[PDB]
Order: structure tokens, then C-alpha cells, then sequence
């Protein structure tokens, strides 16, 4: 059907991953990555950089696309086509805002119970830097009715 473009950025380093507790708005009460809608006149990668900076205060040397996930929320007018980026190359410190509190998690302490339920499926691939295409059919924000996830050579 009709779909909208989104980006999702994970700051993933050898020993730790950066997530942000949402205090308000989309994903409130969960540890989320950084992202949002891609705008007209910017590339998907430019949009990922922009959202990372707007949300966390971070600027990076480079980012790479590691996956794509299509979300179907039952009853919503459009699909969400999310392009997933990864980067280790931060140039400063994350900053807490009125919207978000940043936290570095050790890789054996990733808080899946306090994250979106789909994350449990594709994180093991992200952590191995294995590229992936996924699809998740949701009923509301807690329930996965169906999904697919495959390792790909090209996103
Ligand atoms: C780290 N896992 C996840 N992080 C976010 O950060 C929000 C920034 O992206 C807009 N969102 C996640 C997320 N895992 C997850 O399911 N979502 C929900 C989502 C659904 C549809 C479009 C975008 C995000």
C-alpha cells in the first residue's frame, strides 16, 4: 500500500550501544534509537544524520545502512518504511533533552523488555553486523501479529 520513509540510527560501538529513553511522544517509556521522517529534498542518509543530531546532539564522521524494516500497524493509513543505520564514529557526547535521556548499554545488558518488541528479533543481526530486511505487522504498540526477517547481502 501507501508508505512513508523513516530512518533509524543505532550508535553501536565495540562494547556498548547508545539508546534514548523517550519521556514524551513516540515510544514513550521505551529505550529507542534516533530517527524520524525523511524530508523532501534530502537523501535517506542525510535524513539519518539530521535526525541523529536533532535528537541526541551527536554528529558523526560516517554512517552505514545495515537494514530495512517495513512496519504495518493494523488500522493505520500508511506503511512505515524504515532504513536502519549504524555508526561508531561519534564526535562528542550525547545530550539529554526534554524529550529523551541517553544511556550507554553494555552489549550483554541490552534492555529488550523495555524496548519495542520487534527489537529482540533484528538486534542479534545488527550486533553481528549482518545486513537484514524485516517486516513486522503490529496490533497497537505491544503485539506482533506476523513478521519476516532475513539476512541479506545487499540492503
Ligand atoms: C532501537 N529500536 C527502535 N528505536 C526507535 O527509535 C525511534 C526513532 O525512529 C523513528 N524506534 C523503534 C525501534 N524499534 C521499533 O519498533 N521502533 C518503532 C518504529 C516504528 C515505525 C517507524 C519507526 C519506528
Amino acid at each position: 500500500g501507501a508508505s512513508r520513509l523513516y530512518t533509524l540510527v543505532l550508535v553501536l560501538q565495540p562494547q556498548r550501544v547508545l539508546l534514548g529513553m523517550k519521556k514524551r511522544g513516540f515510544g514513550a517509556g521505551r529505550w529507542n534509537g534516533f530517527g524520524g521522517k525523511v524530508q523532501e529534498g534530502e537523501t535517506i542518509e542525510d535524513g539519518a544524520r539530521r535526525e541523529l543530531q536533532e535528537e541526541s546532539g551527536l554528529t558523526v564522521d560516517a554512517l552505514h545502512k545495515v537494514g530495512q524494516i517495513v512496519f504495518e500497524f493494523v488500522g493505520e493509513p500508511e506503511l512505515m518504511d524504515v532504513h536502519v543505520f549504524c555508526t561508531d564514529s561519534i564526535q562528542g557526547t550525547p545530550v539529554e533533552s526534554d524529550e529523551m535521556r541517553p544511556c550507554w548499554f553494555q552489549l550483554d545488558q541490552i534492555p529488550f523488555k523495555d524496548m519495542w518488541p520487534d527489537d529482540s528479533y533484528w538486534f542479534p543481526l545488527l550486533l553481528q553486523k549482518k545486513k537484514f530486511h524485516g517486516y513486522f505487522k503490529f496490533q497497537g504498540q505491544d503485539t506482533i501479529l506476523d513478521y519476516t526477517l532475513r539476512e541479506v547481502d545487499t540492503v
